């Protein structure tokens, strides 16, 4: 249906996105800073990627999550199967970190079984996409604090660092049969030992509720004048230590303490993953687009899409290259909460030193993509090219030809099962 | 697959089953299943709605569709839009507008309906959109943001001017569906917020470094405050502050597109208000929903058709036709619509006066149970849209859905092939 009308009104709020993107400042001149692209060394390497499918039957959600690394050495395969309660974002987020974890878990087991002088691995993603804004944001920082205030800084700390204890044991376990089968199906440690931790740290102390947590636990943005004329006499500082200072009460079902403690240890278990694929001393993530919103919110940035365009337009060039972005990004302290830091010493390192980010166009009328490392794109670039076949690298394209997800494994099946147990009637609420 | 995964995925819904067979508030309702009232004649339209997004890189394409099949002839709502990416915001500025084409098309359709009881049949729950609206947090940060910024007085001027474009707006709407039955611009917020942005926003603004301007703070009814504003000044003593405010010394530094951002949810979100308030004119009304069910509808102050359909043939073994009428009806939380607007919306006022009737509905001997929920009592809606019962099911709505999933994916081809027309390729094949 053709419509001229709305058309155009799309066409200028992209042209008016190019057209405008110019700056008046000319890009800051960094398109002449642009590279050809280095040599190409030697590497052994992995790719890894995540394929997700989530059903929802009424107010349960079931899902079937699926990380591959491809690459020199065997295939491997992180897969979990799961069902969990509906809310509409907070579900979705939960499935997200579980999917990145199995990644993190991965490219990190896949790290360490690689051989040669140089190893690296691939990501298929940006690490700053997932450190500025925490799948589940409001609700993991909420948690944890709900937690610490219940339970007590002290006993939280043993909870934490019991846990951490299980996550080391966890990932000696998963690599074996790795090694052994190349595949496990039981990657997520969070689930199987919840259920000892809450009769043990929460069980016991609750009985058949109400608790004291700070303001900023889970932001108005606003406040009434009131509160300002109120407080005639003082300092705006003492105002806004006050409204800092300020705590609240809550009142916790045995479901709001039960699901407090799973995301704290979904958090844990997921920033865990982080921690370790951190030790990868090459370590590259590819990704076509990202969100720019809040990336020259807290230096400048444009999108993939954006620079391309004035890349053929302005320049006149359509060709290979890369273009590498001056200044290294330091991930927020708001998301990375205080005390869990001193646990994780690669998140710490990455706060302290930086992400090198660089614009990439692999072939010559090929797109381009957005690299990220944790070291400088000048080292780490020749060995992912080393991997270069067609279009783009040979791994990279087998994590997402693998991967691909299949007429859902789980479509008819893993339900038609959940048929024959017991009761068909969730399954009817397709 | 696996066994292990199966039977904790089995043991993870057979508890939840088990719990509600526990029959704690259960035990009396389900006793009171009722047969289905003898049907009325009625003169009725459903209406649904379909959408595909697309995403190319930060940007989002999208195309919404809203039908409605009936007792007079089809009536149908088309858009299709480009809108940046914000990762909740994006898909959520896109529901609240399909929400919109729903709501005024089900308004629309009644006023076309002749007959002596007439009835309007929405794919959905009325509560969903209540308990967690497309809404928070953003869009009322958003209003707050707005309030503050333009001032109480400068923002009913735009209040009040935009819901005179939108009765407006309404009528020329409700022409072309008269004549053609169909209209390609029934969204109105994108057309207009330019225009507005110049009259409201450029007027209180001055340019600043970058991408950035400088805002006054205007002065005085709830008188409320950036946080900024504190956080800005922290040499000062509150006295200072005030005192600076009233003399209308204090300045503000945000970005450009911030604010644009913010007037766009705006009027979005009052858009998307009027409809709610123009569908809540509809005498008989009601809202059919297979399935709803997340763990805050029931927690507010109630369980999934899909557990209790599971349950009844479990406990009573009925899988009988009939309806469960919910005893007391629920009233929406005031948090989802703040007080300056209710004012301008009288039916969404009733609303929260009088509340919402709820029942469970099984329409045949085998089939589903449906989530029914009315602004008018369930024994006086059932029998009109009973009316109409033809499967398991009603008419219309199987007509809706079946229509409205005619939806074809000329998508790409159509802005795609050719949007390289007037400038760039390149943002097509990202």
């Amino acid at each position: 249906l053709l419509s001229k009308q709305s058309i155009e009104r799309i066409t200028k709020i992209l042209l008016d996105e190019l057209e405008n993107v110019r700056e008046n400042e000319q890009i800051r001149n960094i398109i002449n800073s642009w590279k050809p692209l280095p040599s190409p060394e030697k590497s052994s390497i992995y790719a890894v990627d995540g394929s997700r499918s989530v059903s929802r039957l009424s107010g349960t959600v079931i899902y079937f999550l699926s990380a591959l690394a491809v690459g020199s050495g065997k295939q491997l395969r992180l897969s979990y199967a799961n069902a969990i309660k509906s809310n509409y974002g907070t579900s979705d987020q939960i499935v997200r970190m579980q999917m990145e974890t199995l990644e993190n878990m991965l490219g990190y087991l896949a790290y360490r079984k690689l051989e040669g002088e140089k190893r690296a691995i691939l990501m298929d993603g940006t690490l700053t996409g997932s450190l500025v804004r925490p799948p589940v944001y409001p609700e993991d920082i909420r948690s944890l604090n709900v937690m610490r205030a219940l339970i007590g800084e002290s006993d939280f700390e043993n909870l934490l660092n019991e846990f951490l204890e299980k996550l080391r044991d966890h990932y000696r376990k998963v690599e074996e049969h790795l090694e052994k089968n190349g595949n496990y199906d039981s990657p997520i440690l969070t689930d199987n030992v919840v259920e000892k931790l809450r009769k043990k740290y929460i069980d016991t102390k609750v009985i058949a509720v109400k608790v004291k947590i700070p303001r900023k636990a889970l932001s108005p943005r606003v406040i009434p004048i009131e509160v300002l004329e109120s407080s005639r006499g003082k300092s705006v500082d003492e105002l806004l230590q006050e409204l800092d200072e300020e705590k609240v009460e809550l009142y916790l079902g045995k479901d709001d303490i039960y699901d407090a403690l799973h995301m704290t240890l979904s958090y844990i278990e997921y920033l865990y993953s982080i921690d370790k694929l951190l030790e990868v001393k090459n370590l590259a993530y590819i990704a076509k687009s990202f969100y720019t919103k809040t990336l020259a919110r807290t230096v400048e940035i444009v999108d993939t899409a954006l620079l391309d365009a004035v890349i053929r337009t302005l320049i006149g060039h359509e060709k290979e290259g890369y273009l590498e972005i001056e200044h290294a990004v330091v991930p927020p302290k708001w998301s990375f909460p205080d005390f869990l830091l001193s646990k994780f010493r690669n998140i710490e390192k990455l706060i302290d030193k930086g992400i090198h980010l660089a614009y990439v166009r692999f072939e010559q009328g090929d797109v381009i993509y957005m690299l990220q490392s944790t070291t400088n794109i000048e080292k780490i670039l020749p060995l992912i090219l080393h991997h270069k076949a067609g279009g783009y690298l040979r791994p990279l394209q087998l994590a997402h030809h693998g991967v691909k997800i299949s007429y859902k494994e789980a479509r008819h099946t893993l339900e038609a099962l959940i048929n024959a147990l017991r009761n068909r009637d969730p399954a009817l609420k397709i």
